């Protein structure tokens, strides 16, 4: 029937339609679509000095990533260990390389043709309208960046992605009132998307960015999903059962 032409309202390089042929509930509007994080609650050094397309072994940023994992087409190398994702550091404005060097994928926005859609049982969900090759940057988990003690007083918490730093202090990315398409991605015990911490510029290790990548071929039409984790299923895991229906589910 078609609900909305673009839930992003123009904030994405390509629109993101909403379709509901499951019931009569209208597309959501009780939140605000942002494409970049909203921050509610030293030295900017960490650059490279390349003169190439950052395709060499002398790229500091690439080295800070262990190695530049992006191939000529912005995808991860088969070498990438989707099991335990390495922190990725991309080129910024402190670097000497041009705005279009190999080491720049997440900073170039969304490229996938996505679409919000009503699920028969999970409420709202996200899916691809085109084949997405594995190890492809899909979308970032944008939202309001709140503190540890700020989330401790927010009733709704079904849109909280933690940013755990083993240094006592923890932060979160709240997507309830503000966020992007990622706030609709459902949980799956056998995830096709994997969160990868990424650093661009003006952020310390406490505040990385969450960039989702495809962990295998996500065939056109498939429903996107990532592993919410221990944290979530501990507080919600007792309000409902995991309606994933996957032959290996665990909640
Ligand atoms: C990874 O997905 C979740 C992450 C969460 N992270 C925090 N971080 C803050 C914890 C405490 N401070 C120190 C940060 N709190 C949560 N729930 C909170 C549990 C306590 N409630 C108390 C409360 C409930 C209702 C009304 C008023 C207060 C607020 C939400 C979370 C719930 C999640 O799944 C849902
Ligand atoms: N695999 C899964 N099984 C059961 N519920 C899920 C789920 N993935 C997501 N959800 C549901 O969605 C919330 C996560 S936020 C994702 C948005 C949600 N489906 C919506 O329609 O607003 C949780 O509160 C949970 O009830
Ligand atoms: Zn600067
Ligand atoms: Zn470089
Ligand atoms: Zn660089
Ligand atoms: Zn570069
Ligand atoms: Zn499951």
């Amino acid at each position: 029937r078609i609900v909305s032409r673009d839930i992003a309202r123009g904030y994405e390089r390509i629109p993101i339609p909403c379709v509901n042929a499951v019931d009569s509930e209208p597309c959501p509007s009780n939140y605000k679509y942002v494409s970049q994080n909203c921050v509610t609650s030293i030295t900017h050094l960490q650059y490279c000095v390349c003169i190439d397309d950052c395709s060499s072994s002398n790229c500091m940023c690439g080295q800070l990533s262990m190695r530049c994992w992006y191939d000529k087409d912005g995808r991860l190398l088969p070498e990438f260990n989707m099991a335990e994702p390495p922190l990725i550091f991309e080129c910024n404005h402190a670097c000497s390389c041009w705005r279009n060097c190999r080491n720049r994928v997440v900073q170039n926005g969304l490229r996938a043709r996505l679409q919000l859609y009503r699920t028969r049982d999970m409420g709202w969900g996200v899916r691809s309208l085109q084949d997405i090759p594995p190890g492809t940057f899909v979308c970032e988990y944008v939202g309001e960046l709140i503190s540890d003690s700020e989330a401790d007083v927010r009733e709704e918490d079904s849109y909280l992605f933690d940013l755990d730093n083993k240094d006592g202090e923890v932060y979160c990315i709240d997507a309830r009132f503000y966020g992007n398409v990622s706030r609709f991605i459902n949980h799956h015990c056998e995830p096709n998307l994997v969160p990868v911490r990424v650093f661009m510029a003006h952020q310390d290790l406490r505040f990385p960015r969450i960039a989702f990548f495809s962990t295998r071929l996500i065939e056109a039409g498939e429903q996107l999903g990532f592993d919410y984790g221990e944290r979530f299923w501990d507080i919600k895991g007792k309000l409902f059962s995991c309606r994933c229906g996957s032959p290996k589910c665990r909640h």
